[PDB]
Order: C-alpha cells, then structure tokens, then sequence
C-alpha cells in the first residue's frame, strides 16, 4: 500500500490513538494553539515518534473577521467599511485580520462571510487600510467568521508574521513538514522553500484553479491537499462537486501525490457507521488514483478518532486486496 | 432535466412537503403500514394527485427474524435450529419470516443477523421446515432483524402472500408502480409483471451481479435501483463499493434507467448541511449517467423532508447548467 492516512492531532493522547498503523501521519493545525505551545507540542511528539513526518498546518492566505470585531448588525443595503485596521471599541466597520485584504479586493468584488450567512459587495477602495462596500444580505457579524472574495485574484500572498515566526521557530525540527492554506500561485511555495530550508511542502488546493497553474504549482510542492471545507464556500456546493472532479481526472499530470481532505468521513464525528455514500466515495477515490485522505475533525474533534482511523486503514487495505 | 427524484412518504403532510418540484414521484414502502392502510393511502393520494406515478415498494425476498420471536440469547459455538415454523412459546430455535429460506440455504452457507451482529453456519437441512447451523457469532436474538445469506443463490423467489395480496388490490389503480425487492432472476420480474396485468416495475439490485444477468433483467422490468442499504450488510462494505462502481461503469448497456439509493443524503435525515462528501458524491453520479435518486429515511424520517427535496432539486438543476 502506498496510499496514506493523515489524521489531525492537538493533544498526546490523540496522537496515540490514532497512531496504530503504518502509512500514517500526524497533522496538526497551528490555528489551534499559540505558537509556544505548538513549538513544545511539536518537540514531545518528535520525542516520542523520532523520524516520523508531521505535517504543520499554516492558516497561510486564510481571511477572517478579526478576533477583536465587536458583534455588529449589517442591515441590508447600509454602506459599510472594510478594514484591516484594528478594531476598536464603537467601530462600525467590519475588520478583517489579514492585512493583504484591501489588495485583493476590487470594484464588483462579492464578499461572503460566515460561509455565506452574510454578503457583500465591494463598491472602491478608499485607502491602502479601507474599502467601501455595500451589504447584500445581513445579520450579525461576530469575531473569527470565514470571509471569501469572488473573484479571488491568483497573487503571491506574502505568509503572514504568525506563519512566518511559526516557519522560523519550527524550520530546525527535521520531521516537521509544512502544509500552506489557500494556495494561488508558485511563488508562495517557492517563499515557503526558502524560509524553510527546502522542507517538505504541501499545496493546499481550496480554490478552482486550471491544470496549467497546478502544473506549475506541483513542480515546485512536494504533495497536493485537496481542501473540501473552504473549497465548498470558496466555490459554492456545485462548483466544488465540478471541480473536484475535474481535478481527479487530470490529478495523474502533477508530478506529486494528491490527497483528499474534508469531510471524508464527518458523519464519523458523532456516529458510529459511515453513511453508504462516505464509504462509496472512499472507495471510488482509492479506485481513482487518490494518493490518500486527512481526517480533520473526525480525529481532532470526533467522539470515536481511533475506531474512525481504524475503519478508514481496514477498508482501504481490504479495498485494495 | 430527465433526472428524477422518489422521496419516501407515508403520510399525506409528508406528500405535500416533497412534492414542490416535477420529476417528483412519491415512494411508498408497503412494510410501513398494514395492507388495508396502503390500499386506502394509495387511494388517497391517486385522488389529490392524479395520473401521477407512485411506486409502491415491495418487500419482495427480503428475509427477517420473524415478528413473533422471542428474545433469545445465542451462545457461540452452540448448535441451533433455523425455521420457518411460526414462533411458539419456550422456542429455542430462530423462526424465520420468509417460508422459501430453508430451499436457499445450503451446507456451508453464511448468515449474518441484525446486520452482522450475530452470525451462523449452517450445516445440514433436517427437514422442509428446518435447517440445523452453528453459532459464530453470539448475542441477543430480537424480532424483525435482518437475515442475509451468503452466499445467496440465484433462483426465482415466489412474492410473499402479503405481496401477492398487495399487487392483487393495487393492480387496477392506474398509477401505482411495483419496486420489487432483492430480485436476482427475470421469472421475478415476468411473473409480477404477469400478476400486475403489465405494470411498471422497478427491479431491486441489492446484491452483486454480473452485466449479463441484468442485462436480462432489465429487458424485462422498467427501471433499476441500485439499493445501497442492504447490499451493504450482503456485500460487506468494501464489497458494495466495489460493485455500485463497476455496474456504473456498465450500466449504460441495460435498456432502462438506473436510479441510486440507500443513503444518498444520510447526514440531512439529522443535520442541516450534507457533508461535503455527500455533496462531490451526488454529483459525481449525475456526472456518470444516473438518471435519480431514491430518497428513504431522509424524508420518510428526517426532521427536514421539504429541506432535502428542494436542496436535491436544486443542486442537480444547478449542476446540469
């Protein structure tokens, strides 16, 4: 069996319980903890697992509402301000955490936050911090909501300064290996090699992009992650179905392995057998070629992470014998 | 559009919920209420709703534990006898509802209980009511519970008297259809067709079988469900995704549509969103060719059965543009 399983982690007794079989690597996600306490988590488990892969999750290009945003009503149709100043206290803009923000955005550009509970479209730039938009469906905004721009333009995002200390502080621990959120373009992987000192890099793939970008993309990357989650509000349910599809059939052109993540397995959260479409559509990518899965919250979150890690081995080796 | 929807209903409230859309046409499963109820339901709903086509659900070869069973703990390693005598008081035996079981079973023969929970061997046929197995698998014996043969010859089961009774008083109500349960034989299918004066008729695949077999079959019937709940418990797991994949890839040599079900939209029956594997999966099947979805427990059960049909509808009228 080459293909591979990679649960995600966020304490030792997790890794523990997921960690009986062979072809199996840890992920862990650096949203999860404060950069001391996943420089100290990372150390004891290579402690304890010398050698062994362990794939560093970087929230890289990911926009959300600042941590710091007072919960806000957006009416519909109000004129509003998007920043990426801090927030302060009786601000009535929204304020979005990463910095690259006002860059990205355009006249016309469509906004969706909170998966979607909430629209709106940028009207102009105002200044290098500020952007004027206009709502197209309310509610209330709350701290650390999902926010997608369509378009999204293909662009070097610059790592942020978490990223960049994360890279920095761990870039000396030679099983850490690290996963970039939202990838558009080489150059991203390209920066992320040398701040990394030529480290294993996965492409996370959370957007529609054409086979000749990922070509170039899976010259530079050592692995392709194929991200369901933000995928779905980046793309809306029908085109992620489309382009995931698509992706499959022309994945055996990227010179790397591709690996399916979120959801593979999610009905495994809270229950205990896989629905009839969970297992048919694990067996249909094992068939076509998928080089493996990540099980996030099944693992991270779920009730059951070493029965859910234990199904998905077992059916893949009896899938393939 | 072409494609087409069966939600399961069982009342007249739940009709309405999941009709809002064409290419709509209500299940009915005949094993949810008493005969007499059925009959004066399909009256019901032929009257509200004339012309439209419903397909009643037979329950055809399936084999349970019979209703009249008593509780019985099986021990492993024990001797037992299975029949198809009706249950008595102080029976140590398990009583079986289908009375043609003893002429499938064989030397040899696996059968798992409840889903795998319990399983025998058998070893002998005693007598036309009786056949002698060994426990492999112990546990509590309950009433109503699955009984899947392994292996599960291919020989023409004779409809049940309570399906007889049930096509007999429903062959002169123009719009019912028969969906026949666990066919394995064309006689199944030319012999309701017979009983039925030429109705239409849904052959039940629930259980592997070559190209060539149901090329047969589906020169004779009008349709064909691919029944991912019950092949799962007779294939295994890994077996069912096997299958449902290999007949996609040669269905489009039957002569009649193809329609999947069991759990299509499982995680709905409970939650708000399906998961992003439920979503890639429905569409990957209206990419391959299939022409609808069987909706069950998602609307016969679930909290949201009007959510699920309109999201169904809408996602497949969204992909095919």
């Amino acid at each position: 069996m080459s293909f591979i399983f990679i649960p995600t982690v966020r304490t030792l007794h997790q890794a523990e319980l997921v960690l009986n079989h062979k072809n199996t690597y840890l992920r862990v996600n650096s949203s999860h903890m404060e950069v001391p306490q996943l420089v100290e988590f990372i150390h004891q488990l290579v402690d304890k697992y010398p050698g062994q892969k362990i794939y560093v999750d970087l929230q890289g290009s990911k926009i959300r509402i600042s941590r710091s945003q007072p919960n806000l009503i957006l009416t519909k149709d109000q004129s509003v301000e998007l920043t990426i100043k801090a927030p302060t206290k009786d601000t009535k803009a929204i304020h979005i955490g990463n910095p690259n923000t006002i860059k990205l955005l355009s006249q016309g550009t469509h906004v969706k936050i909170d998966d979607g509970r909430m629209e709106i479209v940028v009207n102009s730039i105002k200044d290098s911090e500020t952007a004027i938009a206009t709502v197209i469906k309310g509610g209330e905004l709350k701290p650390g909501k999902g926010f997608n721009l369509q378009p999204h333009p293909f662009v070097q995002n610059q790592l942020s300064e978490r990223d960049a200390e994360i890279v920095e502080k761990l870039k000396d621990v030679k099983e850490v290996c690290f996963a970039l959120s939202f990838v558009c373009v080489v150059e991203e992987i390209q920066d992320l090699k040398k701040r990394s000192n030529g480290k294993y890099i996965v492409a996370k793939i959370e957007r529609e992009m054409d086979l000749e970008r990922l070509k170039a993309i899976s010259s530079q990357c050592n692995e392709i992650w194929i991200c369901r989650g933000d995928m779905g509000v980046q793309l809306g349910f029908v085109g992620m179905a489309k382009f995931v599809r698509e992706y499959t059939t022309f994945m055996k052109q990227l010179n790397c392995p591709s690996i399916m993540a979120g959801e593979v397995m999610e009905h495994l959260c809270d229950n205990t057998i896989p629905t009839r479409s969970e297992i048919c559509y694990l067996g249909n990518l094992i068939a076509d070629g998928y080089n493996g899965i990540v099980l996030s919250d099944e693992t991270v979150f779920g009730k059951y992470p070493q029965q859910t890690m234990d199904f998905c081995y077992d059916f893949v080796q009896q899938y393939l014998n």
